[PDB]
């Protein structure tokens, strides 16, 4: 006989899981155990927040769920932020979580728990299989709910007993949730029509604009026309080091952006991938005085700033190469070609340097310098995840990983640790502050254990500035964002990983270029100077 | 100057609402108060019960919401079958109930809930909008939620306070929830080959398949080849009395129908439209020696017995002509001509009639009475076994049936409203004995509204589906008898005409004076039902 | 051999559950089978709707859950409403429904549901079993959730397969839910004092204060002290004819009545078995600086305007009593004689048409303290709350909780099912008479002695005087007419109608002799009902 747990790893193996990550636990070690002989590598992990963090790193990177796996109860609810981070940011995931047996469903047992329950609000889909002739059907399902368009966590909770009885149905195979045809003909040629006509037409591209296939696709479109493009945050790396004219910008958390004035004189907007989750619709678009075009996977939710005079919905990369020959050949306005390059020259201007602290600005200058395309790089929440979404330059698709979802803390190391293996042979950089690297730094023993060639930066100012920052522009005074210091060398080295000290900026080219050679982790601590950090809150009118 | 109330009837104006059906309350009453000055006309109902089976009947014969309208507590949980029908039938509709005001919420007071929890289970979209200006967004949203592929039910809660709360917003203009592309032209030709190479292929159209556009694509089809189509009770109206050659009956609950033999000696069956509600695939596709290709417009869900090779996601109307260019002109293989052939012989013989009225001469009586301009409506329950499978329907959305949940009562409130979206026209309903009871209070809203309605109920005084069902299993009924309730009375009570068949040469003649009747009309129709247990034989 | 179905009937026996109100489906059935053979006895109901409201009647009447049985999906769903009316009005039901098997929990197929996260917003207890043995734990535990107090619903999902599944454990033995002591004796002569001193004290009793131990104790502390109360509309049937003195009315839904100025008057406020659902706070204690004693078998929550100095928390019976011992012989103040005694001249001051108040006394003068009355929600409600006197505990039910429309007639089924050999009085309004009408038939087939008025105006009242209140207007009140006489021929009841003054008790008294059902038409005068939310305080 062969055992639900069994059919849990058949099924993972089905879907081509390379790895798991994963901490044991009573009520699901049955799956472990089937792990040992067969099926994914297993990445035991030093809390499951993480092992969320990465399975959602794995989706991001790959476009196929990453997969946790943890025990009943505390393991359960540990995912809890991993799995709301995956949905909100289209990361797939998979999470696998045991629970307590049938008969002791509705018991006060150890680790009983609602886990359908507590993860309906922060997944696509969160269900209990409770026959475990169904496993191989609802683990199919849950993947496929991942990978669908809006990509997300699937959370599935196994009974302790189901995973422990017997059951002779197969898994079922690997059944790929497939792609779609491009937006009707008809309104493809509507919104080109549109675009000719438009004065100043804008890209706006989002986090679904960012998929090697759209990315490529979209290029294509660039090289064919004189459009300009504006980013979100996690569209990073969509255009080229070729198509670099195009580029205007990363808009983010505040309207101060050349980006901003940029869709603000926009008469016509065609949004690729647009998520309002990373950037307000009425931030941008307050007056509705532009046509706004949505291309996107799905259709889009109405804001009073956001209603879509056309949709073409479908795949992306379909819609648009269907656009670009439509599109190929046009031109711009001579006043837009001014107004364009005008603002070229305010971008290339505030990407300029301005003490034994490094400025944030040297920092991304002195690492953009230093590393190739084929590096990723992956970054924390704060005031330092404002300075790389805005200067840090990436030019080639996912090679710099925000979470502009959430914007949960402790995400830039495990998703450095998943980084790494998917993409093996590669350097990966994590940048992170002095708070939030905290929330993950345990896992800095799970990189030290599978010497993953990793540099994580440690922005040092010695508070939560992002929140102090932002404190002190609405009430000029911050509260509860002070904390003491932690030596973050000494705190590598206790995990065995390497740890460097930038103590001048005379010094910060080199201690890099000796963290990218050093073989294994790697952990340097930049004291960072956050004196204009107020500035990125500052109005433009 | 204006409040959220205000806004809603706005956004309701927006959506171009024609009708609203509800019951007004203490938390609510500030819409019913927009609505007295300007915006869709309100139909009173007598159970928040009807007005989401009326909804959902707007949703099904328009593609676009229907809107009911209750108050809080009471008023809203009226609605959860309503929405539970309406989600798993693919129907479009939006509830709007009141809530007690902010401040009272987590508070003990007069019908106090927690509407959105509530509703989560049962929708595709249940929200409570807390701050008035929000209402236009939520509303429009809540619409396309509605119409999104994969149609259903989006509730919206609506606080007491929010409604008399000013506000400034303007309501947002029509905003249509858009449709795909066809699915991507490499994965329609696979399919075509697919089925050109197949010894038999079988089309199985499902509840998506019986819609306007998708049907004209469907039919457009069959005029170019030689293929057969089984369809799913809600599939009804697909195949034209011309192109009645290609069609092979409808599989149902029980795996003992010509269509079903049909699925199982396909080696290629091409689904459109299919959602598994209607027909679990354990029960066609056990074995697994089939192609199973999935054209429909959202993903497919992963049963053991249900593995698509391919998938054409995306527009069904679409994809369906697109594919019929790459068919066109396909013919059958003379061993499968004679297997059809041989099936239509089957097909015709159980649709054949033997002071008790047969279920069968009930429906030849009234389809050869009904022209393809009259919606007919049926309730569940052992009458709607015989009308799935033996009452055709020649024209999209002319047999509505509810096959997702299986929910008692619809059919006269369905009729209510395929009356009001389909003016000028009569609408026949069929229900039993059991079921008319759980919605006949709505007999005062038809005679209310006049609504040319004839309602038959097939009497025989139990609730046979279960019973027969109980019978097999366990060799005895239990629960199933009820006394019985005169049902011509009953329709004179509200002025209703009420007309009894006792006997089946009465039938005929009854049929044709109620039909010639203006205003609602019921008829009592003495059935029988010795023949019912063989719905359910193991015939395969 | 066993299966959970026989499982679910071996539990149900347990409980003593005399009667079950079911509608059976595919996925329930086995129980229906089970349920052919022994054990409860099954009321087959004409909707889900009124099972759930007979299950609740049965709590209310007899403190023991009401128990209801249907099917997945539409069975199921049907519920709804049902159970939440009864965790709102602290009415013990327990109900069952069938779900898919548990290989088709996650599949998109016939009546599919999520059962229990449906019901979680609505009882006191939502769950669904996945193992045949812990049948009879669920089940003992949603019983003893629904006696619970702050008693209300508890629902139990049942998957078709489980119910199919052998099983050789033993049901569980009548568990019953217990009993607490009185509040801490510090606690009560700490009241005890408060009142003594206070110079008017008044009691509110609630819908915890009108069960039958509840009541006796109340009646024995009112033997002895010389205190005044007032009722919520569920507190009916507390005070009885010897002890009429201390009554001053029913607070209701507008604060305009004798009961309510007593109310602010009052130094001291003692309520017992209070819940809010019933009166907001902010109605009553809204303006003034009264001490608050929350006296309740659950402690209180807190609103801006209801925050009790002390709470005596435990058996309402066991407090009372004790309390009773502590305050036995205290009189009131002179100035509290005179108010008292002026606003009890204040309460007894309260066309072809029918007035409200006509119908309120012929009927009262027509039936006894043995008689069951339940009450529809509508303006009707509000006349019968506030006029229609009750003297013995829960011989009229109100809906005050949910206010939902229907609930009379499939409670005065469950009354009769409950109380045989005594009438019941049912009464109900044009509309939400055809929210429950159905179960006329039910009530044919059991002979129930029950006679039920439909007070016929046009429209929804209560919503339309509210309405004009609020925007001068009425909107979607208006219905079309339903022949009542005819109606109920049509189920085999007998159908009366009152077509003068003249003629009301007669008819009333003809359908009380009358052996089974009868439903009288009531045409009723609706002039007066603006003026129940006039101000006068
Ligand atoms: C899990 C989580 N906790 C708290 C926050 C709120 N938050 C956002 S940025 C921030 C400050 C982070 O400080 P640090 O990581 O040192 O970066 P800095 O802003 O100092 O550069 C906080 C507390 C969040 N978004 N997620
Ligand atoms: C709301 C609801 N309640 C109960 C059921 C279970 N059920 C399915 S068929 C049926 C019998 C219907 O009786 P009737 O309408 O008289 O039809 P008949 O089977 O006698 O033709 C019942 C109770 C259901 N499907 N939906
Ligand atoms: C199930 C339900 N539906 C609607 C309401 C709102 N409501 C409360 S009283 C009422 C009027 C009922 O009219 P009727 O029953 O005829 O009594 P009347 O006020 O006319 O005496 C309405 C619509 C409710 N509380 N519960
Ligand atoms: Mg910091
Ligand atoms: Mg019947
Ligand atoms: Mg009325």
């Amino acid at each position: 006989a062969k055992k639900g747990a069994d059919l849990v790893v058949d099924s993972l193996e089905k879907q081509g899981v390379t790895y798991v990550f994963g901490i044991p636990g009573a009520k699901i070690d049955a799956v472990f155990d089937a792990l040992a002989d067969r099926g994914p590598e297993l990445i035991v992990c030093r809390h499951e927040q993480n092992a969320a963090f990465m399975a959602a790193a794995v989706g991001r990177l790959t476009g196929k769920p990453g997969v946790c796996l943890v025990t009943s109860g505390p393991g359960a609810s540990n995912l809890a932020t991993g799995l709301v981070t995956a949905t909100a940011e289209g990361d797939p995931v998979v999470a696998l979580a045991g629970a307590v047996p049938r008969a002791d469903r509705l018991k006060r047992t150890h680790q009983s728990m609602d886990n359908a329950a507590l993860f309906k609000p922060v997944t696509k889909y969160s269900a209990e299989v409770e026959d475990p002739d169904n496993i191989p059907e609802a683990l199919t399902n849950a993947f496929r709910a991942a990978t669908s368009p809006r990509k997300g966590a699937a959370f599935v909770s196994l009974p302790q007993d189901v995973l422990a009885a017997p059951t002779e149905v197969k898994a079922i195979g690997p059944l790929p949730a497939p792609k779609l045809g491009a937006a009707p003909a008809e309104a493809i040629e509507e919104a080109a029509e549109a675009i000719k006509k438009a004065k100043l037409p804008v890209l706006l591209l989002g986090m679904r604009a960012s998929s090697p296939e759209a990315v490529a696709a979209i290029r294509e479109l660039l090289a064919k026309t004189s459009l300009p493009v504006v980013e979100t945050f996690q569209a990073a790396g969509a255009i080229s080091r070729e198509l670099e004219d195009h580029f205007f910008g990363r808009v983010g958390l505040f309207r101060n952006q050349p980006g901003d004035l940029l869709l603000e004189k926009a008469d016509v907007v065609l949004t690729i991938g647009y998520d309002p989750v990373e950037y307000d619709p009425k931030l941008w678009n307050k007056d509705g005085k532009r046509t706004i075009i949505h291309l996107d996977e799905v259709q889009a939710d109405i804001d009073h700033d956001y209603q879509p005079e056309l949709e073409l919905i479908g795949d992306i990369a379909a819609t648009v190469e269907a656009l670009a020959e439509k599109l190929a050949g046009l031109e711009l306005s001579e006043e837009a070609a001014a107004l364009l390059e005008e603002l070229l020259a305010k971008l290339a201007e505030a990407d300029e340097p301005p003490s034994a602290l490094v400025h944030p600005l040297q920092i991304i200058h002195a690492l953009r310098s230093l590393i190739d395309d084929d590096v990723t790089v992956t970054c924390d929440v704060g005031s330092h995840y404002i300075w790389m979404a805005r200067y840090f330059r990436s030019y080639e698709p996912r090679r710099l990983l925000f979470s502009n979802g959430m914007q949960t803390l402790g995400v830039a190391l495990p998703w450095a640790i998943a980084a790494a293996l998917v993409r093996p042979g590669e350097k990966v950089v994590s940048i992170s502050g002095d708070g939030g690297f905290l929330f993950s730094a345990m896992e800095l023993e799970t990189a030290v254990r599978l010497k993953s060639p990793i540099v994580h930066l440690v922005w040092n100012d010695g508070t939560y500035d992002m929140v102090a920052f932002q404190q002190e522009m609405k009430y000029g005074r911050t509260s509860g964002v002070e904390f003491g210091d932690v030596d973050i060398v000494k705190y590598a080295e206790s995990f065995g990983a390497k740890g460097l000290r930038v103590n001048s900026p005379e010094e910060l080219a080199p201690v890099l270029k000796k963290a990218l050679e050093t073989e294994g982790p790697v952990v340097i601590d930049v004291p960072v100077d956050y004196s204009d950090n107020i500035k990125l809150g500052e109005k433009l009118l």
